[PDB]
Order: structure tokens, then sequence, then C-alpha cells
């Protein structure tokens, strides 16, 4: 039974070495030392770790020890993503679709795929992008769009809540009304969504003003 | 007795020709008739009777049935408000201030007086005109104005009513308001106000078309 | 002065001896003589009297002691409506908007201006029929047909209300709300609408609960 | 002195072998290795482990990696269900139910029992499942039901406020309301009920459109 | 020609005649003299006048000056329903309705029906009696009794409206409401129904802090 | 039959010169002669007339063309009352429970009741004064004093209605609520009540910062 | 250098062998064995330990494995309590404050502060158990009474908002509202309150039913 | 592999008896033992751990075992604040600032954007205190202010939803509301707001009820 014994032991000493060095890189990027930082997650992310993949991308991508680079950046967090990371994947889908490509190729497919289900878990931050990049070309889906935009601007974000109100009074996807769209571009306002909501306020304050 | 009876009798014929002569200008002008209803009204009001002088002003400044004046029914008017009859006043108050003149003169602040003696004794249009009478140069008072147009709205006018969202929404004697401002004009929309309506939602919906 | 007073005690003589005959005539009515009604309300109306007209029309189309007849009935309400009497011309328009013949003859137009303006000044019935008839080909203009029957179902009237409730609900004119369309049906069955609201209610119950 | 010490470490070592096979099988199962996650989590619930027989009951029900079965899982859900673990003792429960057998077998008192004691501690799922459940033949208890429904739909779950919905149309445990079983439907459908709230709002749709 | 005007002169000397005997009788009653007012109201009755006959009852059935009898009472009602009084037929069928006996004497039934057209006019005290008529055996119809006490509590009525919460909270014609039962309760003691209202109160009061 | 005609028409006759002296007296008043004015509506009060009384009691109580005089006027007053006029028993009321003396004598009683039997008629004013009145010292019964405040205030009376918040704010009659009582203090200066703003600016916005 | 490094050393080994018999004990008591973990929390809490002293007094009061003791329970739980542990301080003070005994005895003083200092931590049972505990003699303190009150209920407890209801319609402490204290009744009957919200719900029933 | 192995393992190690030092502080302060807790924190803070630091700071600015010190305390927030400690920042921002001095030196500015970057993370006390700075001369920034103070009382802070009420009272960043400001205020002393609620409560209840 000792064989079954020194792989568990040997298997645990990998993972244990691995959790080491992630938590030792993110001690040191939290003191202030960079480069070793970098160096740490990197050989904690060359052997199969998902925490260590994540944060070895987001610095790669941030370059906050080496040049900005985004091609490792999103093969790291492919790799993370691909082992459930909900943080990972949301970085991945929103770096490969910052571009207005069009959707015909298969990765953007996976892609806004994996969002969704990261999106299903329920971070506010790729809940709220998805319900953005539903509503405009070519992902045009307005009733989900419109739904996770409302589930995410529960949450308390000011800019979801803002698109929400812009919905409504565009009247895509939910019926147009106007009341509702004002209240809520007036608590947007009022939770600090300075550019949009206020532009939006003083707008409508002033039309009849001037 | 002989001679109260005799004073009081011929008291009482006086009334009732003056009744009768009323009546019958009256009858004529619903039936059809116009020259016979102008001659007996100024018969009527030549022996002072009150509804009499106001059919008189009436006939003489729409002028249905004589050349357009407004000296003489100007004079009428005043000779049937001096006797108590609101809705002459009111009309005497009306046709006399739609001037832009300026109100130096204590005369016009005499038929501003009647004007507000009128509307308090609950006459739907003097209300409404003075709420936007005293919004304007040089009868600036604010409360007044947004008071009297609040109870002419009650009765369900739609300019009047529409004023009011104007007010709300400009901030003039009332706290400065956007969502009540929006339901008024909805409202008035709902009551088929033309020009408020046609102008205010196709100005707060340009903003939806891009 | 002697012509100008014979010209009005002869012409006061006509008007009274008018008055004499429609009241005669109305309180046989009322009292249950009924052909002497038709006789004193024809001799009354035969010599241009307004609600004289409107009871001779009345009693020739309801027929209440004479056969059916239409075409005196609607001239008799011809007559009474040029001079200017509600009920006369609301009487006027349902009598002659009742067929479903074509609407090429301008004096259909002349109909429906004439129940316009009657139905301002606030009848009921005048504008529950007429948002109804402006809901149906070929004179479709849902704004003002919705306007009018709200207002008439502010006064009480359950299938005017019952028609803004459906009229919300199939969303024509106003924007499709469902919510308001079913409270809008329970409350018009409870003021009694036997059928409308009744059956609505037992079809979203029937349909519902299996 | 010394043999309360040693006795201490013994069992010490045992639980600490536990936790890491548990751990090292979890973290194999999130790498992507399945055959070793189903090794080290059968020899850690064979040690008597609460979480590792929860997994072991889990990977045997899907069978993600071992042939489907049932038996085996519902064993190792009732050894982790003893041992007080909510969501294992849920899955044991809502496994043991999907048949369609009577009640007449107390284990199905147990597994209800057990069921109701998972969802007093908070669980979204087991909640909604009861909720579910006594509202079916023969576990009729219609206000426990629409109560536990209530406090599940409460954290968001679509199809329990869905259920809620229902309960309030079909008005079983509780009193027959309409407008706001509407209102629920209108915003279950809102939330993302694709499949039934959408469906009811079609049909009610329909039934008036044809 | 002559005769048809002798005829209609000879019915107007009728009418007028009726006309003032009624207008003495109630000069008489005003003042203070009595026994007079029986007088000419019984002789403008027995010539074939509306309001006569139902003052001729109201003074037969309280006998304000005349001993108290109901067979003349009641007939004189019955003479001045069949004509057209509102006021009269209610009167009629508050004082023979007040018997407990059944409705298989169709007597009855022209009672309720004539009842029924009373209350459609817009009286307030007959459609609350009916409201309470409807209620009870065996009369028995729910939701007409219903709609009744709800319109004639919609005009101010304190006894009715207090009839409709003790009808919503006992929840015969209406679901079970409890809330606007309390509150209904509440206005009905605020807006001075003292009896119902107050003992209504005092028990929810004593049984609750008991 | 001639002995009950002739009382008939000398008792029409002595109702005739009555109405006619009281209409002479009323059209002089309007159109400016007062002596005569007065002259005629004493001679008609004279004689039996329940509006001439109460005309002679305002005009001796305004005096407006005969020194002023009140107990002449009380007299008028206490004559017209006793023949069921509203508004001359509740200037009886004005011009009695204006003393500051006690209520021992039972005319005071008197007078109490007769304004109750005036507000059960509908007017506004007398519930407003007796909603004043049992406020105060001795005549101190809460409730019916805030149910007819509360049910003149209905009426739109701006005085009432701050006294309906001023009895809200202090807690007597009715429960100690206060915003209720700052919401009635707002609309009651909003109508242009001079007190209710005087309060509401001084009481809870000049205490901010005084 | 070394001396500080032994006596840290040594320090951490004291803390950490008690933490290891605590986490042991616990597994112990969850995984079925209980003598060993009454033995277990004994000897861990004989070396100062917070966690370890209130679960020996856990295991001391339900005596789930040793006789029934109060007094060794309470003795731990303040050994507990007095080194800042929540749940122990808690329980600590139900089980001193269950005797009907007068707080004359400064040992109460302390109990009731500690529970104070407890509940503003969060935690939801000694927040309600003070809130009962205020409203009973002689701990009378409504106004924070009724605000612990509040503010436990608003965390989901049913027997806290029905005594908050209770407070609400006895009116102590607030000010005694009746329908909203109905609707709190109704809700905490919803939510599961079988025995007392029911047990008012059928009184309400009854008193009306008999 | 041998030299980055060693510089992993030793900066493990420094991590690890920094984190054990911090371990031995926090239960030496817990259990009662001052003087070690304030050396260990000491010793653990002088070889740059961020938390640590935080506590150091803490126990020389309560001075729970040395002299008040200031200096040292804010050396030491300032060093655990610049490696991004939430509740530390806050500690350092709030003892810097604690002074009434201008904004002209940088710290000050440092320190407010360090707060407002906490604030901005989700700390309760945090956000609260800045709506009150922003409030005070000479960071007058109303908006800021606001929004800070409607999400900490969002949280459930009294002082907060008091100063939130106080600024809409005084109509300062938000128009001047009255009537939400006094629900604000009632419910702020529901929370057990004593002393500046409380005040408010009376100030309105004995100028206006007294």
């Amino acid at each position: 039974s000792l064989e079954e014994a020194v792989t568990s032991i040997q298997q645990l000493f990998q993972l244990s070495v691995s959790i080491a060095f992630n938590f030792l890189g993110t001690e040191n990027m939290k003191s202030g030392d960079h480069t070793a930082a970098f160096s740490y997650f990197q050989k904690a992310a060359a052997r199969g770790y998902s925490k260590a993949q994540y944060n070895a991308g987001l610095c790669h991508e941030h370059g906050r020890g080496t040049p900005r680079d985004i091609s490792k950046a999103v093969l790291y967090y492919q790799l993370a993503a691909s082992q459930g990371h909900s943080l990972a994947q949301y970085r991945y889908a929103r770096c490969l679709l910052r571009d207005p490509a069009s959707s015909w190729n298969p990765e953007r497919q996976r892609a806004v795929s994996l969002l969704k289900q990261a999106a299903d878990s329920g971070l506010r931050e790729a809940q709220a992008f998805l319900g953005v990049l539903f509503t405009k070309e070519p992902y045009l889906d307005e009733q989900r769009a419109v739904k996770y935009l409302w589930l995410a601007a529960n949450n308390g974000d000011s800019q979801s809540r803002y698109h929400l109100g812009i919905c409504y009074e565009k009247g895509l996807g939910v019926q147009r009304n106007l009341g509702e769209a004002l209240r809520c571009y007036q608590q947007s306002a009022a939770l600090g969504n300075e550019a949009a909501q206020e532009r939006l306020r003083a707008l409508f304050s002033m039309g009849a003003a001037a």
C-alpha cells in the first residue's frame, strides 16, 4: 500500500509547492517587489495552477513589471479559464472581445459562451459587460441583454443601471417607458455616475430652459 | 298703502320687461335671428340689467351681427361687471388686459383685482388666465400663480395643468422637480393637449433617436 | 314706440305658446297619455322649438305610440341639432351612424363633427360612442379615441372603461400594458359589467387554472 | 500523560490524512484528472469523512469517470447525510424522492424529514424542491409548501417564484389573487424564466390575439 | 283652430291648478301649518299628480298631523311610483319590503324591480337599502349586493361602507381581505358611524390588548 | 267649492306677494339701491317668509344701509331658522356663539343643536365652525370635532384643513402623527393660507437655524 | 535573541495544542463520538481557550453525554464570555436570565450588559431575546426594546416580528397602529409562525364567525 | 535550482515568522496579556508586514499598554496604509485629519485621497466619515458628500442617516425636501440614534404642540 501512498505524497508536494510559490508571489506583489513577483507567478503557472495563471495574466497584461503584452497574457487567461476560474475567464473574454471584429470566428463564440457561464456565477462586472455586449452589433439579443443589465444593476453598479435607463428610454427590449427612465437617471446621478447620468440629466433639465 | 304698492308694481314692471327683453333676445340668438337679437339685447341693456349688459358686450366684441367693436363692448362689460356678474367681469378683465401695455395706471390694477374676485367665485377660465397672468411682467407673484393654476387644473383643464408642469420643471414658485413634471406632461398628452404634448414629448424623445 | 312693443309681444306670445305646447306634451307623456303627446309635440315642433323637435324625434324613433320611423325621426333630429341641443345631435349621430354602409357621403363627416362638438360639452354617452366609433374602420384615430374613452370612463361608465381596458391590453393607441388592463377588467366587473368583464375574467380563469 | 498524547496524535493523523486525500481528490477533479479523483475520493470516504462521502456520492451519481450508479451513490449520500452535511443530504433526498412511489415506506419519512432540516439551514435548492414536492400527491401540505416556496424565491430563483405565481393564480393554500400573480409572471419572465413565464405570457397574448 | 286650443287650455288649467295645490301644500308644511297641508296634498293627489301623491304618502306614513296609516300611504306611493318618481318609488319599495315575508308574492317582484330601477337612477338611500336587502334571505345575490353597496358607499354613506367592510371580512361575494376591511372600519369610525364602527374597533382592541 | 277656492286663492296671493317683495328686495340690493332694498326686505319678512327673514337679518347684521343692530338681526335669524333655512341658522350660530359667555343657558344648547342640524344638510362653513367650536372650552368633544373638520376640509377649505393638521400634530382626538401632519400643512399652505405658510416656515424651516 | 525565540515557540506550542484539541473535539462531536469529545473539550478549556470554553459550556448545559449541569455550564460560559466570544456570552446571559429573580443582584447587571454588547455585534438570537426581556418587569425600557426587536426581525425571525406586531397593537413604546400590526401578523403567519400568528388570525376569524 | 529554491524558502520563512508573530500578538491581545502583545506586534511590524503595522498603530493610538502616542501611531499607520490595508488607511486618514487646519499641506491631500479610495472599497465607517468631511470647510463638495452619506446610511448607520436628513432639510447638495426629511429623522430615531434624532423630534414636538 506504500506505492499509492508515495504517489499521493509526491502529488501533494507538487500541489503544495505550487500553492507556496503563488502565495509568495502575491505577498511580494502586495509588499512592493514586482520582478520577483513576476518570476514567482511565472514559475507557479508553469506547473498548472489556476490562481497562479490568473495572476500571471493579470500582471502580464497590466504590465506591472514587464512590457505590455497581450498574446501570452491571453494564453495564460485561456489556460486558467479552462480550469474554472471566474475572474480568469472574465478577463479572457473581455480582452478577446475588445475588438469590433465579426463573430464568424469560433473563438469569439467560445469566449462569449464562457463569459456567459461566468456571469451565471454572480460576478458583477462579467454580467454587466455581457449586457452591454448583447446590446450592440452583431450580438443583438435584447431580452438577455436587458435581464443581465438589470441583474448587474441590482448589485449597485451605476453605469449598468444608467444603461438600463437608456434601454428603457430608447425602447429596445423593454416597452418604452419614460418616468422610470427619468427616476433611474436621477438615482444613477445620485449614486455618482458623473459623466453619462449628469450629462443626460443636464440635457433634460436644460432643453426646456434654453 | 297705495303709494308703496304702485311704486312696487311699477318697479316690478320695469324688472319684468327687462327680463322678457333679455329672454327674447337670447331666444332669438339661439334660434338663428341675429339683428333682432342685437336690438333686443341693446334695448334691454339700456335700461339697467346685468345679463343684458353681458350679452350686449359679448355681441359687440364677437360682432356676430355688428361690425367689430371693443370700445362699446368693454363699456358694456364694465356696466355688467359693476353689478356682480362673474363671467361678465372675467370677460371685462380678459378683453381689457389683452393688450401688452404697461400697468402703471390704477385702472388695470382694478381690472386684475376684479378678475381675482371673479376667479374666487369658482369660474374655470378666470383662474387659468390669472395663473398665466401672474407669471409675466410686471405681475410677478409666483406663489399665487401656482396656487390658482393648480386649483384650475384640478377642474380638468389641459393647458392649465401643462402650465403647472412647465412651472415644475422650470422651478419658479415651486421647487424644481422633474418626475412630477414628466408625469404631468404625460397626463396632459392623455387628455389631448396638442400644443403641449406634441412638442414636449417630441423634444424628450428626440434624444432617443440617434 | 308701439311698433317695437307689438312685435315684442307677438314674438313673446309665439315663444310662450311653443313652451306651453312642449310642457303639456311632456306632462302627458309622463302621466301616461301618448297619442296626445305625439299631437302636442308635433304641433310644437312644427313652429321652430329645439326641445320640441328633440321630443318629436324621440317619439318617432322609439315609436312609443306610433309605428317605428327613421326618416321623420332623423329629419327632426337634424332640425333640433342645428339649434344647439346636445341630446338632439347625440341621437342624430347615433341614428345616422348605426348603418354599416360606406361613409362616402359628406353627411357622415358632418354627423361625426357634430357628435364631436356635442361630446366636447360633457355628455356621457356621446363620448363613449365616439370612442367606440374612432376605433373601427374607416374612422381610425387612436389617440382621440383613447382620450375621449378615458374621460368618459372617468364618469363611471362600465362599458367605456372595459373598452379602455381592452385598448390597453391590445396595445392600440397606448403602450401594451397588461397589469393595468387586468386591474381595469377587475374593477369593471366590480361595477357590474355583466357580460364583458365577467367573460374575460372567466376566460383568464378557466384557461389559466389548468 | 503520554497515553492521551499518543491517542490524540494518532486520531489527528487519521483525520489529517482524510483531509489531505479529500483535498487532493478535489484538486485533481478541478484540474482535469478524473479516475485518480475517483480513487482518492473512494479511499477518503472509506474511512469516515463527511465531505469525502458527499463527493463520492456525487461522482457515483453523475458518473464523470465511472459507470452510472444510484445504489452506491445513495448509500454514500446516506452515510454523508448522517454526519450533518447540508448539500449531501439535499442530494440524498432529491435522489430518493425522484421516484413516483408512495410514502408508505418510512425511508421516505426520514428522507423528507432530512430534506426539511436541510432546507432549515438556508440552501436555495432544497427549499424550492420541497415547495414543489409538498404540492403534489401524497405530500399535500399547502401552507408550509407556499411559505418555503416564498422564502426560497426571495433568494432570486426564477422557477420558485413562478411556482409561487401559479400558486397565487390557482389559489391553493393562498387566497386567490390575480394581479399580483400577473406581476410575478412578468417579473419572472424578465429575470429570465425563458420557458414557463414566457409561455404563459404568450398564452395570455394569443388568448386575445386569436 | 278652436277645439284643439280649448282642449289644450283646459288641460293646462288642470295641470296649473294641480301645481298650485301642491305648492300651497308644501308652503304650508314648511311654514308650520299641517292640517291645511294634508287637505291641499290630498286634493292635489286626487287629480293625478306625481309629487303630490308622493307628499300625500309621506304625510300619511309619518302622520305629521294625522293618525298613522300605512294602507293609504302605500296606495299613494304606488300611484306616485307608477308615474316615474324616483324618491316616491324608493319609499314605496322600502315600505312594502319591510316585512320578512318571502318573494313568492309577485307584489314583491314589482317592488324589487322598481327599487332596482330607482337605485339605477342615482339615489343614495335606495342603493344602500338594496345592497342590504340582496344580502339577506331569500334575496341572496352576493355580487349585485356587493356592487350596489360599493356604489352607494362611494357617495360617502358611512353605514353602507361599514356594511361593505363587514361583507369583505366575512368573505361573501368578495374574497376575504383583511387590511382593507381594517381601515374601512377605521374610516367608518372616522366618518362618524359611531355605533357599528365603534363596536368593531372596541372589539378588535379588547380582544387584542386582553 | 267656492269657499275652499277663495281660501286657496287668497293664500296664493299672500305667498306670491311675499315672493314679489323678496325678489324686488334682492334685485335692488344687487343693482345698488340699498334703502329701498331694506324697506322691501322688512315688509316681506314681517309677513312670514323664510328667505326674506334671512335677508333682513343679513342686512341688519352687516348694516349695509342701516346702523348696525344685532338684537333685531338675531331675532330675524331665529324666525328664519325656525322655518328650515340652512344659511339662516348658520348665521344665527355666527351671531350668537361669538360671545365669550358661559354655555349654562339652554339657548346655547338650542343654538348648537340647530347648528348640528344645519351642518347635516351639507353647508361648508357651518361644519368648519363647529369643528373649531367643539375643540374649545367647554364644548370639548374631540371625535365629532375631528370628523366634521375632516368632512368640511374634504370640500377644499384651507383653514379647516390646516386645523386638521394642527389637530394631527398636537395629538388631540387623533393619534399624534407627524408625517401626515407635515403633508397637511404643506398642501394647506399651497392653497394660499397665510397661517399655514407662516407656521410651516417658522416651525419646520426657521427652527433649523434658530 | 534565542530567549525571545524560545518563549515565542513555547507559547505558540501551547496555543497550537489548544487549537488541535478543540478541533479534535469538535470533529469527534460531529462524527458521532461523544465522551471523547467531552474529554477533549474539557482538557482544551482547562488551559484557557475561548471557543473550547464555549463548547465545554454547551456540552455541560445540553448534557449530550454528561449529566445535566448548569453550575459548571455557566462557569465555563462566564470564562468564555470574559475573553470576547459573542455566541458564548449570549448563551451565558440567556442561561442566567432564565430565572424570574429580581435584578437587585449586580451579576444580573453584568449579564444584561454583556448581552447588550453581544447583540451589538449582530447575532440574531441575542437581539430578539433582549427585545423580549426589556418588555417584562423589571427591565422596562420600551424604546430600546422596540428598536432591537425591529432590527432583529429585519433579519427574518418570525417570533421577533410577531412581537413587534404585538407591540404595535398594544401601543407600548410605539404609537398604537392597527393596520400595520395586522399586516405584520399576516406576513408572520405566512413566513411560518405556526403557533402565535395563526392563533391570532383564528381569533380574529372566530371573533366575527361566532 | 538551488539558488532560487533557497531564496524562496528564506523569503517564505521570513513571511511565516511575521505571520506567527502577528498571530501570537493577537492571541495575547484577545486573551488579556497586553505588554507581550505590544512587544510581539512591534517586532512583527519592524520587519514589514501590513496588518501587523496596523495593529502596532492601533495599540500606540489607543495606548492599551503604552502611554498615549500619536507620532509613532501615525507613522505605523502610514506604513500599513501604503501596503493596501483598507481599515488601517481609514485609521491613518482619520487620525491625521482630526486637526481643524487647512488643506494646503500636501499630506492632507494624500490622506483625503487615500480615504476616498478606502471608502470606494466598501468600508462602512470610511464613507460616513467622508460624507461628514466634505460638508465642512474647506472640503466643500456637496455631491460626493451626499452620495457617500446615502451609501453609508444604506448600510444601517444611524448617524449617517441623520446627516442625510439634515442635508435634505437644510437644502444643500439636494433639493430642500421636508417630508422625506422628517421620515428620515423618525426612522433614524427608531434605529436608536438617541441624542441627535431625539433632539430634533423634541424640537419639532415642543415648538409645534406646545
